[PDB]
Formats: C-alpha cells, sequence, structure tokens
C-alpha cells in the first residue's frame, strides 16, 4: 500500500520547500496531502507564490495517521505553524506512533514550540539555529540533511532535493529514491 | 526600476520549474508576473500542485514588454505553450526586441514551435532533446545552463536554481545574484 504524506501548508511558507518536496515525494508515488493550515482556501507563501490546498487541515487531520509529517519552513509559515495547537497535536500523536517527522530551514522551530524530539541532533537554516537552539533541547548539525531519532530535518531551498529524496529513501527505500532523482538533473 | 519577469503558466507546467525562478526572482527583486495561459483560473500542474496565477496572460501581455520571458517545463505545459498563438506572439515581440528569452526542460521546445532563436545553442531535459533538436535548428548543448543570443535555456528541476540565478546575472547582474545565492543554502 502507498505511503502517505501530510505537507501543511500555512501563510509565509517557503513556496521552494513546499513545492519540492510534494513534487519529488508525488515523484515516488507517495500520496500527499498538502494542507491548509487556515482552512481550504489558497496560501499566500512568502514570495508571493499562491497555492490552493489539497484540504484544510481540520479535514485531512481525520484521514491520518500519515507515514510522514511535513513542516516546510519560511519564517513566517513556520510562526504560523508554532502557533497551531492543531499542529501540536498532529506532531505529538505522529511522535507517539513512531512516525517520520520532517522539517526544513525553519521549520525545525516548530517542533521546538511544540516540545517534539527533543535531545534529537537537528540542522535549521543557518538564520534560524539561534532560535531552534533557544535552552539547548536539541543538539546542532551542520548537515545539508540529518536525521536522528524520527527527526528529519534540513537546512533552505537548496537543500530541498535532498530533503525530499531522504524523506522518500525512508518512506520507500534508497533504490526508489535514486530511481527518482535521475530524471531531476541533480549535480 | 525594477526589472520585470513574466513567466507563462500552463496546465501540466512542472511546478518546480515554474516556483523556484518566480521565488528566486523575487528574492533578487524583479518583479514577476505569473500568468495563466488559460485565464485567470488556478492551474494544475504536472505533479498536481494548483498555482493561482497573477494574471491572466490575456491582461499580462498588454502590460509588456519585460525584461524576461520565462518559459517552464514539464511535458504538457511545454506542450500547451507551444499550441499558444499568444504565445507565439509574446515570444516573437520579445525576440525582435533582442529581450532576453529563458525556457527550462521541455520548455525550450515552444521555442521550436515558435520558430525562436534558430541557431542558437540550446539545452534541454536530456528526455525532450530529440523533440528540440528535430530539423537540426538549433545546437545542442549539454551545459546545465546554457545561454546564447537572446536565449538562456537549462535542463531540469535540479538545474533551476542555476537557470533562475542565470536570469538574475542576467538581468541584475553577478553581484546580485551571488548575493541572492547564498541564503539560499545551495551546494
Ligand atoms: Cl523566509
Ligand atoms: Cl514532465
Amino acid at each position: 500500500a502507498s505511503k502517505r504524506a501530510l505537507v501543511i501548508l500555512a501563510k509565509g511558507a517557503e513556496e521552494m520547500e513546499t513545492v519540492i518536496p510534494v513534487d519529488v515525494m508525488r515523484r515516488a508515488g507517495i500520496k500527499v496531502t498538502v494542507a491548509g493550515l487556515a482552512g481550504k482556501d489558497p496560501v499566500q507563501c512568502s514570495r508571493d507564490v499562491v497555492i490552493c490546498p489539497d484540504a484544510s487541515l481540520e479535514d485531512a487531520k481525520k484521514e491520518g495517521p500519515y507515514d510522514v509529517v511535513v513542516l516546510p519552513g519560511g519564517n513566517l509559515g513556520a510562526q504560523n505553524l508554532s502557533e497551531s495547537a492543531a499542529v501540536k497535536e498532529i506532531l505529538k500523536e505522529q511522535e507517539n506512533r513512531k512516525g517520520l517527522i520532517a522539517a526544513i530551514s525553519a521549520g525545525p522551530t516548530a517542533l521546538l514550540a511544540h516540545e517534539i524530539g527533543f535531545g534529537s541532533k537537528v540542522t535549521t537554516h543557518p538564520l534560524a539555529k539561534d532560535k531552534m537552539m533557544n535552552g539547548g533541547h536539541y543538539t546542532y548539525s551542520e548537515n545539508r540533511v540529518e536525521k536522528d531519532g524520527l527527526i528529519l530535518t534540513s537546512r533552505g531551498p537548496g537543500t530541498s532535493f535532498e530533503f525530499a529524496l531522504a524523506i522518500v529513501e525512508a518512506l520507500n527505500g534508497k533504490e526508489v529514491a535514486a530511481q527518482v532523482k535521475a530524471p531531476l538533473v541533480l549535480k
């Protein structure tokens, strides 16, 4: 049976960090739900790309659980994720069931907000390091993609392919990830 | 005065190849119009990401000319671009005024359809080479980004950052492109 991903899309999300993992996951045959934090309406991302979600988060969360919960970054997107009690419950549920949780750039700061995966090695965008590290609850990594325990993290738009393909490797295995990689014309 | 980009968005467009250049161009302070080929309504891209355009192409073309006309790829997106008389006229106008024309993956095959920039060195997605080369009207390149005459081309999702930053260098110069690059966390 196909693996399922939930991608939580908030106003101010980094659109590249949203679209790259959605697209690459779908290339891997993962069933991806782009879920609007605020409802079903279109979401204005950080650089003004407007994306129509597949479903509201309210609805999508009723179709859980998912094999991965994905948090794109963008500073204001991550702030919105961090403020959401719905996100908090989704992430706590995922952690409790030992499911993959994946977050990129500023997205990992929502893990901090919701007290998820403390004691894990994490990376973030370099500009989000100090936020993420407030309290010393995680160990920092400068790896382009990091994985420790349940928590898969990555740094920025420029690491989004590596992040997505890591998610694919975790869910569908290394061979699938390599087959999806080739037609992308990555370096 | 700010440079202006027109990005033509057709059903079946590769969403990564649309969003990466839009986002990176806006980071460079370029004023970008995402123009819907079919009108103002949301566009279903190749991997089912749904993007709401800024304007219809019909409207956006009245606000020309632009410093760059950008054609994302995706096989079916490029086919739709190739069939459009509106695209044909936009591209012919741009060529006539010696403006930059930029196309990625399958997107360059619309240049072939519309007889634009014959005799230029071009690259495409490897799977779009034979289409592009039908007739021998261009010279093929395996460079990740290629530029010859008016025509800037690139290969795939994985070359989209390099493509976008080439557009930025052409419009706003190398220093701007380097400053936009750093916060992306590219390899
Ligand atoms: Cl940001
Ligand atoms: Cl395609």
